[PDB]
């Protein structure tokens, strides 16, 4: 009645051997995690990474948040202190609920936002800090520069250290030379009472990994990734202005939405309080949305793993929906492989795999543009252009291993699916722009299967 609170999520508590390293554990968990989609995980008990900062000296620009469930939000874009944000956070939550914060029931602020959100008349905004680690806002994990103390040292070189995650030697995103700040560097997030994160998921559909660094829980909902279409579909019935296209990156729109609203509809559900010192795991193609119980901080980073290659790939083929890519998944393959050498041997084995099936495909789409005519070609280094100088006319994916351009149309490219929405002129003013022949790509292609061996 009212609110029926999903199943909880699965919580692990590895032993400090298989917490020592996060991708082999992650691996492991991985069959029962991928099936609910979000997962927690306890570190032992004195794994603690030392936080402080100046609660005076640490300033931020705060996002407002109206809270109404299925209004549209654009999921990323006044001043406080950490420490006057915190006043205005326990004040206005002390205020609600007539109550001192520690006294107020977690089941019971889950409770009411649900109420509060699905209730026209009640029009309460919050506010919110998210900006990627800089300057005038730092990690909350140690990091190098200020002499350390000993203990700071010790989680210095951690793999949970969410700084150290997106470039050790099991990732993929890390020897991406490519700019995508945005998705490598981690995220702060300051949370205060009902702010929320609305349903959705990562670029790339890539894995995301969360730790609470201090103040009250944070409660998650998240679904499998094989059950992404079926919220959509749900999502779209519901809410079809969140679906129509939308010119960048910068404009995609998102919502908050019952997840008894998604259950009754026969998506699966599961939900987790996270508390401070907790990790929380998203893995690929999983929606995920919630919100904070009050007053904290906590601080998030996107990874990939070999496991998710496969899944990048088919996130790409964006193409169907016409949606902007954050990078090139096939520039991101071919920077691998010429780096082969120095390649851990079990990622060496898992981009082969991914590669092998790339130069099927761009044998096959060379092959028909060749028979629509287009004849004149030339070798162009993609990885030099920007992004925006480089994107599909018609479906804006990002070329890299190839393009057709045309004299007619100078600077617009296609992918080759869509050679025939450049621009009027006949095939043969047209240009087969191409990053490597079938000839370079094999060679590449071997140097990984011997690394691999
Ligand atoms: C508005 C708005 C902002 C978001 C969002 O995405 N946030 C705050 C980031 C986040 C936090 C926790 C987990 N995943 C993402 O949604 N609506
Ligand atoms: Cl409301
Ligand atoms: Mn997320
Ligand atoms: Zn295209």
């Amino acid at each position: 009645s009212m609110f029926l609170p999903p199943p909880e999520c699965p919580v692990f508590e590895p032993s400090w051997e298989e917490f020592a390293d996060p991708f082999a554990f992650i691996h492991k968990i991985r069959p029962i995690a991928e099936q609910t989609g979000i997962c927690k995980v306890r570190p032992p008990p004195d794994w603690q990474p030392p936080f402080a900062c100046d609660v005076d000296k640490l300033h931020f620009t705060p996002r407002i948040q109206r809270l109404n469930e299925l209004e549209a939000q654009t999921r990323v874009k006044r001043d406080y202190t950490l420490r006057t944000f915190g006043e205005m956070a326990d004040a206005f939550k002390s205020d609600y609920f007539n109550m001192p914060v520690h006294m107020v029931p977690t089941e019971l602020v889950e409770k009411e936002f649900w109420r509060l959100v699905s209730t026209i008349e009640e029009d309460v905004t919050v506010e919110y800090g998210a900006d990627i680690a800089s300057k005038e806002f730092g990690s909350g994990f140690p990091v190098r520069d200020i002499k350390l103390s000993p203990e700071e040292e010790e989680y210095l070189d951690s793999g949970w250290n969410l700084n150290n995650m997106p470039v050790m030697e099991q990732s993929v995103l890390a020897h991406i030379t490519a700019d995508i700040c945005g998705m490598k560097l981690p995220w702060l997030y300051v949370g205060m009472c009902f702010s929320s994160f609305c349903w959705h998921i990562e670029d790339h559909w890539s894995y995301s990994i969360n730790y609470l660094h201090w103040g009250e829980p944070k409660t998650w909902y998240g679904v499998p990734g094989y059950a992404a279409e079926q919220l959509e579909n749900v999502m779209k019935k519901l809410a079809p202005e969140l679906f129509v296209s939308q010119p960048d990156l910068l404009h995609q729109l998102v919502t908050i939405m019952n997840p008894n609203t998604l259950m009754t509809h026969e998506v699966p559900v599961y939900r987790t309080n996270q508390c401070a010192g907790e990790f929380v795991i998203t893995f690929p193609r999983a929606y995920h949305s919630g919100f904070n119980q009050g007053f904290n901080f906590a601080e998030a980073v996107n990874f990939c793993t070999v496991d998710w290659l496969p899944l990048g790939r088919q996130c790409v083929e964006y193409r169907l929906l016409h949606r902007y890519c954050v990078f090139s998944h096939d520039e991101m393959i071919c920077k691998m492989a010429s780096k082969a050498d120095v390649l851990d041997v079990v990622v060496a084995s898992t981009v082969q795999k991914d590669m092998a099936i790339m130069i099927e495909d761009e044998k096959a789409l060379r092959e028909t543009v060749r028979k629509l005519g287009v004849i004149d070609s030339e070798r162009m280094d993609f990885e030099l252009l920007p992004d925006d100088e480089r994107q599909c006319v018609k479906c804006k994916t990002t070329c890299f291993m190839s393009a057709i351009s045309c004299s007619c149309k100078p600077g617009l490219l296609v992918c080759l699916h869509h050679v025939k929405e450049l621009c009027s002129c006949p095939p043969y003013k047209y240009k087969l722009r191409y990053r490597y022949t079938l000839d370079d790509l094999y060679p590449m292609m071997n140097a990984l299967k011997l690394r691999a061996e």
